[PDB]
């Protein structure tokens, strides 16, 4: 039996392979994640099914219902047997959903144009002029929500007083908006890392704000989350992780 | 219910003794991050707890015959201790005979040495013969280099592991003495780096990290509380204690960098 994995687009983790004719099934996707699951699969010898989130979310729960979305509500369901994906390990989630050791490390950051006064999200907070926000209903909007810390605590207030203007659907939503306007953009900063390599104009402002791990989602309580651990124990012991990493983000574009 | 014995080990800014003119008697002989976060684990969870340094100073490897524990890991093996709260690294081997919280920190292995040198990575480090390298004995950052299949590191294993007797020191403290006053560069945890080029400005971090991992609270195989601390870990991630605890702690913050 073929298990069902559930993923999102997102460059360079999933992404439409480019060719000159038609790619059927799981061969139309590539990137750092399909590499991955290949790997997984071929240590654990299982067949799979790849299938994008018919929503497009990562996954949060709403306040008003208590119910969730996205890759999560699938994997809570049992629509998918796994998550291989960008999705961050977080508190919220491990309450209704069970991760494998993360196999790669990240945190968040500010992604805004290079030549600028703010050096830090200290100075996000304490101005209302240049707008900031992040994927609305991802891991780093749940970050500002819970902190108890100053400066934190008020970026959510702005960003939570103004949801509807600066929160996005998307990455891609939120890097047009930081190349098209005054907007400073909290995403992950390996994402980060892959997008200034291909715009010298952006950067990384600040350092990390907090730090997390990707791992590989699967529903709570189930067999194949202490395999796929000790499959990514052995990818990360051989280097493979570390290779895959380096084939991904290659691109020495601009300076650093 | 009775006091928990909670097993630890001497490490800057982690479990230090408080500095004090008269004698302290019990818990009140420590102070440090792992004695914090330790504080704040048992008002959460309400426990008190009685802290020990472990016997034989180490945080633990595996023997290379019998494939038997020592240090921490072997204390919470054998039951000695019911936690084990210090800069316990999480590791895949470890894994397989102890459990651990969610961790507390993440960190990696990186290099120690002096500004000015030319080095400026593990493979420069690996080619040279001048620049001697170690680190800490019976730790995690020992017993990467020893299982690694890297070309690299498998090569800087062969000359520590000849060396032995000399590279492979007692502690970090050791080590970092070893890196003020000799041509040796100290294999170890970029946090406590960090902790290091802070408030030393001759010191440098060299290269990248060299792998990533967790500190998480070590508990024996099975143990219950592993998932209690789990759950007050995140209680004190997220509302962002830890990180306040972090700057606490990590004060020294002054050197070009
Ligand atoms: N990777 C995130 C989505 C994007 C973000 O929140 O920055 C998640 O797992 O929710
Ligand atoms: N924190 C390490 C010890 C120090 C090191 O290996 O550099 C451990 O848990 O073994």
């Amino acid at each position: 039996r073929s298990l069902i994995v559930t993923t999102i687009l997102e460059e360079p983790y999933v992404l439409f392979k480019k060719s000159d004719k038609p790619l059927y099934g799981n061969d139309r996707f590539e990137g750092y994640c399909i590499d991955l699951l290949r790997e997984l699969s071929t240590i654990l010898g299982f067949t799979y099914e790849i299938r994008l989130v018919e929503d497009g979310k990562y996954g949060a729960q709403d306040d008003v219902n208590g119910q969730w979305n996205g890759m999560v509500r699938e994997l809570i369901d049992h629509k998918a047997d796994l998550a291989v994906a960008p999705l961050a390990i977080t508190c919220v989630r491990e309450k209704v959903i069970d991760f494998s050791k993360p196999f790669m490390t990240l945190g968040i950051s500010i992604l805004y144009r290079k030549g600028t006064p703010i050096d830090s999200a200290d100075d996000l907070a304490k101005q209302t002029k240049i707008e900031y926000g992040a994927v609305e209903d991802g891991a780093t909007m749940t970050f500002f929500k819970k902190s108890k810390i100053s400066t934190y605590d008020k970026m959510w207030a702005f960003m939570s007083s103004r949801r509807q203007s600066v929160l996005v659907k998307s990455n891609e939503e939120g890097i047009q908006r930081v190349l098209t306007s005054d907007y400073a953009f909290l995403m992950e900063s390996t994402t980060i890392e892959f997008v200034t390599q291909r715009n010298c104009n952006l950067t990384q402002i600040g350092g990390l704000i907090d730090s997390k791990g990707y791992g590989v989602g699967t529903p709570m309580g189930s067999p194949y989350r202490d395999k796929i651990t000790i499959a990514i124990c052995q990818l990360q012991e051989e280097g493979k992780l570390h290779m895959m990493k380096e084939k991904w983000w290659r691109g020495n574009g601009c300076p650093s």
